[PDB]
DNA sequence: TTTTTTTTT
């Protein structure tokens, strides 16, 4: 009756974008530039455009996609007949759909529509490959016939071989033919409700998604992701025969994201005010009041260093941070602040975690006895965060496990046959209590932190709470209470616009140290040393660490305002912020 | 169209190399003086010849190998008919194609084309016979014919038998003739990712690939490969049913590469300067400042001793290196580029390794229920470079488990019935912290390092590092931040210049001791065991293994300048470096 | 059962 492919058509070419742009018209020919073969498309643009095409596309998705996708290759095929023979097809992929259903709530009625869910990847399989239209040579004297199975239609996910050779309809023996068959890739994953959405008492659940062409590898295990698609049941073995008529369900992706240039000009704009620095410390853990070091010392860690790899060794580019404090002085309170903040963080405590857990496990599958690698908490925070809780209560013989991943960022194991190398780049962030509970100054500070020298010369930082009642009693009384009422503090970024700018940040920026800077850090280098030198008793090694710690904190403080250069400000600022951890420590310099 | 045949045996017989030598002729000629039946032919030579040849073997790989081989079959028969009767047929193997893919990056595009893959060996199967054309026999009381069942076709990869027998065109039952069959050696490996390409946060990936005729055992696990063939998927079980749509692809492998007259004549001209020994002092460990007798250590350890066979017992001519210092005197620095410079390194830790990890692993198969043996680290590193960071955080009854394989060099093994011997002639380089974390100056030398007296015998040398803050912090400071700003350090052999420089040494050069070195070492041995017997508190002890550590060192000094005997001066050497480490752990000479 | 890495009484 109506055909929406001129519409189709229509709607790419003629759609002014945020700035009149027609950003249709750029992502496609961006598309011809690389062969990307998928296409994106708002759901909201499409409705925006024309109404009557958008319920088409969400309620008839399985017949109306592929003449969509016929009709888009034409048209590229016109801007470029160069792009055949490389590519054969086109994928439209949309997103933005408003049917969002959680995944508890999955029932029947919601089996063979297009909708969407959000969850948890859990479990990626290796890239594998599907036969969807096979070729067959009939072994009969008479015929050594080739031909196509799957006629006219798609081979189903359980495979078939024809009975009667279509060429001579006979019945006998049939070969299949890997060079004439045609092959599509496919990848199974796993995927979680969040736990925001776990009701009280119960344990979440999961569903399997199936990702195939393109779409493969598209995300990894910890991510969160929206996917798109129609669900379906799950046969193995229909032949087999013995009842059980119940099916799982397995959902088809069509379109998966995870977790703009709009952005950039936001962020862009954040970079130019002048205390960028003192408004991104404001606004880390805005609910706590008062220790403006501690919240100066974790947004370094956020930001971090610039690794430096050469062709001999390369050099650790995160800052880590120790707090030893009284109980209830709102260190764990920050910590899950900053596992909220951070693009990719991984939360942890000491008693709740093993040295096997922490870096890597040899398990033996019962399928074949073969013992096998499993990622820890270190490697599966690879370029993030680790936040190490409590780590006073962990058991000694287990927290040594962990020296190697601190500056070599790498897990060795040799265990059972296996030797394996694996990278742990991640940024560790620990807290703990003193050796008595609370912090008893009579005592030295040897016997509070109660820790060997070997793991704390690995800490860029540490910082020791002492909870004094003293005259800020009232005003921290008055803060708290404002919080409780609902009262809050202003003219701080956001906890999206914040995640947004550190990402960037990381990504774009790599600042070089100057001259300028050079000689303010090994001044102070060597002013460290000669004072350590003279009382051989504190509990703390000024290493060769502690002027790479130097290095790594004045980069953070040029990367925050999204400097190419370290000028002397930033090293002053890196300079300053130690010499604060040393006088915590009861070294004065 | 154009026959090849001409081509392909006019570029054989007149390419000119550098020196105009035809390189490929003398390669036939070996290749018929030893009946090698296989010939290996560099990609770039055959693109310079002729271009358009180049491509038809890149592109049609599958019908273009067996005339060429034809072609060459002729052309070596023709030069000598004895070589017929001894070799059926030969191969034409390809080294060079300019087609590389990650191996994680591998889609069905890929399927059916030459490509090349590098990567990591892993495990290697027994060689196996795969037949290629059956000879079955119709047993039925009328028949009594026997036939090569895969008629004018080479048998598949599955076991088919004939429906209808083509002798008298009937069913029936047949019955293999193993005598009369066809067999071709089978092979079938495991190859890995490199630790550099892996995406972070994600486990190494794994292909499987499948070795024939000569290709079988032309590597050990391990060893970093680069492998050229043809993808293709993988069939199991294709007889039953049950969906399973989804196949592992493999790779068919036509030529491998492992890790020259060229380099030969560069490390030569290299070994000419009187003051090598120092060049390839400095060379080690670059980025690292200072530690001048800690580099010279590690350098003989590369090299080693001449070890002695004897027709009653063997003598171990490795070198072991123990180091004992203070957090972040960069002790894991120089271990880390130790494995990377070595021809052949395994990199472990005290803590991520166990006692059946680090020799030998009895696993039960479950596939047959039998136990077998899986190759430790030790094992794995024969002939090369173990490495042991943080030796003193092992259990000591694991860390017990080493001794005989450090000093005996081999591995004794009797579990679950299985009485075994295995080789580990394999250097040990260590590394680990003082008892209390730092050095305490006033503590005596025996409760400081925490080690039994057996295993500190093992090791030639030991050296004790003190992280002392004094007049060198400027010099220090400023050379690690020119490290950061990319200042490199000249007049230094390159890593890969390096590693071909070790290799070569330890394959052809075997000093031999002379009369003036042998009463140089007596006298220093005889003073060094008076003085030891003055103090005997010390926890080292001056055993006859000394006396043996001497004869090593001299020997490495020597096969550093590629000399072929132990000189006067070579003994020197020797003697001043066990000055350094027994005056580091605090016996006077 | 027997050897192995792992969490658990
Ligand atoms: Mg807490
Ligand atoms: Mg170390
Ligand atoms: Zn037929
Ligand atoms: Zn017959």
């Amino acid at each position: 009756q109506i055909d929406y492919r001129d519409v189709f058509i229509e709607f790419l070419t003629t759609f002014k974008g945020n700035n009149n742009q027609n950003k249709y018209i750029e992502r496609i020919n961006e598309l011809v530039a690389y062969r990307k073969k998928s296409l994106i498309i708002e759901f909201s643009d499409v409705l925006s455009f024309n109404e009557n095409l958008a319920y088409e596309i969400i309620n008839n998705t399985k017949i109306i996609l592929p003449i969509l996708e016929g009709a888009l290759y034409d048209h590229i095929l016109q801007l470029d007949p160069t792009y055949q023979r490389d590519i054969e097809k086109v994928h439209v992929r949309i997103v933005g759909i408003p049917r969002v259903i959680e995944l508890r709530k999955i029932r029947s009625t919601d089996i063979g529509k297009l909708i969407t869910i959000d969850g948890i990847l859990v479990k990626v399989t290796p890239v594998k490959e599907r036969i969807y239209k096979a070729t067959y040579k009939h072994i009969h004297p008479d015929c050594m016939q080739e031909f196509e199975w799957p006629e006219d239609e798609e081979m189903p996910e359980v495979l078939e071989m024809p009975t009667i050779c279509p060429k001579c309809g006979k019945p006998g023996q049939f070969r299949l033919i890997p060079e004439k068959t045609k092959l599509i890739d496919w990848q199974k994953a796993v995927i979680q409700e969040r736990p925001e959405e776990v009701p009280s008492g119960q344990l979440p659940r999961q569903l399997e998604i199936i990702l195939e062409d393109d779409l493969v590898d598209s995300a990894r295990p910890g991510d969160r992701v929206k996917v798109t698609g129609i669900l379906d049941i799950k046969q193995d073995s229909p032949v087999k025969r013995g009842s059980r008529a119940v099916f799982d369900i397995y959902m088809k992706v069509s379109s998966i994201e995870v977790s703009s240039e709009e952005d950039e000009k936001k962020i862009k704009d954040l970079a130019k005010d002048p205390w960028i620095r003192d408004r991104i410390i404001s606004s880390i853990a805005p609910s706590i009041y008062g220790h403006w070091e501690l919240k100066e010392a974790l947004a370094l860690a956020l930001f971090g260093g610039v690794p430096k790899v050469l062709e001999d060794t390369r050099i650790r580019g995160d800052i880590h941070i120790l707090i030893i404090g009284d109980p209830g002085t709102a260190k764990s309170q920050m910590l899950q602040f900053i596992s909220r903040v951070a693009p990719r963080a991984v939360y942890t405590t000491g008693k709740g975690s093993t040295a096997a857990g922490l870096t890597a496990a040899v398990v033996r599958e019962k399928g074949t006895g073969e013992y096998y690698l499993e990622a820890g908490a270190l490697v599966l925070a690879d370029g993030g965060i680790a936040v190490i809780d409590e780590i006073d209560k962990m058991r000694d013989e287990d927290r040594v496990a962990i020296h190697e991943a601190m500056e070599q960022q790498t897990v060795s194991i040799a265990k059972a046959g296996i030797v394996a190398k694996l990278n742990a780049r991640a940024a560790v962030i620990a807290a703990g209590n003193p050796k008595f509970g609370r912090y008893i100054s009579e005592r030295p500070v040897s016997d509070n932190i109660n820790l060997p020298p070997t793991i704390l010369s690995r800490f860029d930082l540490i910082f020791i709470l002492k909870d004094q009642p003293g005259e800020q009693d009232r005003e921290l009384a008055n803060y708290i209470l404002d919080v409780h009422s609902g009262k809050s503090t202003k003219n701080i970024i956001d906890i999206d616009t914040l995640r947004k700018y550190i990402a960037y940040a990381r990504k774009y920026v790599t600042p070089k140290i100057t001259s300028e800077a050079k000689n303010l850090i090994t001044d102070f280098f060597v002013e460290m040393r000669k004072k350590s030198s003279e009382t051989p008793d504190s509990p703390i090694l000024i290493t060769p660490r502690q002027l790479e710690a130097l290095i790594r904190i004045s980069e953070a403080y040029a990367k925050m305002a999204l400097k190419a250069e370290v000028t002397r400000e930033d090293a002053e600022r890196a300079i300053n912020i130690m010499r604060l951890f040393l006088e915590s420590v009861g070294v004065d310099m």
